[PDB]
């Protein structure tokens, strides 16, 4: 059986056949044509708010480092020394003058420029052996990167995005806290969990307090109190109106939080005293922002959350949640760290458990596609479709 044959006979209303979540062949194809080629959420730029700052991430097999120059820009490169391929930047995050390879001290400037290589003598050009760039975009506070040499368009997404995102002044955030977890499920199944709300009824006693459960919010023609809600925000000059890429990849909507909620706290109250950005009115709700395959976010009036989805193996996905708060918000005065993060640390573990159980269930050669609820999983069907369509595009000539 071919992938082509499996993709052919895929009907729209169903979960995928086994090999999409279990086989290393699909994994390889997903790496190849989706993670290595599309735009990926990396890091907010508040991690690199000093020159020389750097951060590193692995994408599939690639070792990337994103760093800030003296010249002010954020460039990103392949973390493999051009001499014999050593990592340059080990530590997760940090600060240097130059990029100095710890094997043989070949030193690069912070724009790649190889400016010293030792006893490489007469035949040696250094113009050939600079660090390999990785295309990189700054999206009003979020660094996305792209490992293809010929990236897709970012700018159309960048342009729908800016207005909903400017009001957060994400450039003026600081990381309060960062959580990595690794879920023992396929990266696709992470997305399926997230693009529904449905299980949430009996799987998240915390979030629910604060986050909607009505499938309109995180589901896929606009209800009546919603335009009203979009309206109060836009009258206010906070963009709120639902918008959804025509390819299905990315989406914008500032959604009302569960009756009364102001933030993702136990008490529905602000998490930080010093709000981030200029969101307005107070109760504008939560900005949802997804972007297949790499991120979803919840941008509140008090603080911001990124999530970064990264695949590790056919049945493992690294999910990185980051808390963003104003740079002058003090821990202990302005916010309390526990209180700032208990809701979602709880919610992410509940999902993980859920994803992990699903994964296991799926590994049964007895598993066959069953049907999505059109009432609760229409947003899941939407992911799967963007997914299949992306694999077909990448696979023709
Ligand atoms: S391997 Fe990097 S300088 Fe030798
Ligand atoms: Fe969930």
């Amino acid at each position: 059986t071919s992938i082509h044959q499996r993709l052919d006979r895929r009907l729209s209303g169903f979960s995928l056949e086994q090999p999409f979540y279990t086989s290393p062949e699909v994994y390889a194809l997903d790496l190849q044509h989706i993670f290595y080629k599309q735009w990926l959420y990396a890091v907010p730029v508040c991690q690199l708010a000093k020159a020389g700052s750097y951060t590193t991430l692995r994408v599939g097999a690639y070792e990337v480092v994103i760093v800030r120059s003296r010249d002010g820009e954020v460039r990103a490169f392949h973390n493999s020394c051009r001499h014999r391929g050593s990592l340059i930047c080990k530590a997760r995050q940090g600060q240097v003058a130059k990029l100095v390879c710890p094997y043989h001290q070949w030193t690069y400037e912070l724009d790649g420029k190889l400016i010293w290589a030792n006893d490489m003598g007469p035949d040696f050009d250094a113009s050939k052996y600079g660090l390999k760039p990785v295309n990189l975009r700054n999206l009003d506070g979020l660094i996305y990167i792209c490992l293809s040499d010929t990236p897709p368009d970012f700018q159309t997404f960048a342009q729908l995005a800016r207005p909903y995102l400017e009001v957060h002044d994400l450039k003026d955030a600081k990381v309060a806290f960062t959580s990595t977890i690794i879920e023992k499920g396929n990266w696709k199944l992470v997305w399926e969990n997230n693009r529904e709300c449905y299980h949430c009824s009996s799987n998240h006693p915390a979030l629910c307090r604060s986050f909607p459960l009505d499938p309109e919010v995180a589901g896929v023609g606009v209800s009546k109190k919603l335009q009203a809600h979009f309206d109060r925000c836009e009258a206010a000059g906070t963009p709120a109106q639902f918008v959804l890429a025509g390819d299905g990849q990315y989406r914008l909507a500032r959604m009302p939080l569960q009756e009364k909620a102001l933030s993702y706290t136990m008490d529905g109250k602000a998490a930080v005293s010093r709000h981030l950005g200029r969101v307005a009115p107070p109760d504008a709700g939560t900005l949802l922002m997804f972007h297949y395959p790499s991120t979803w976010n919840h941008f509140l009036p008090d603080h911001s959350l990124t999530f970064r989805v990264m695949p590790i193996s056919p049945t493992e996905t690294e999910v990185t949640t980051t808390w963003l708060v104003h740079k002058d918000a003090v821990e202990g005065v302005d916010y309390d760290l526990k209180r700032l993060t208990e809701v979602w640390i709880a919610t992410n573990d509940e999902d993980r458990e859920i994803v992990e159980t699903n994964q296991q269930g799926i590994l049964s050669p007895a598993y066959v596609p069953g049907p999505y609820s059109p009432g609760q999983e229409s947003g899941v069907m939407q992911f799967v479709d963007w997914y299949a369509a992306s694999l077909e595009r990448a696979l023709a000539p």
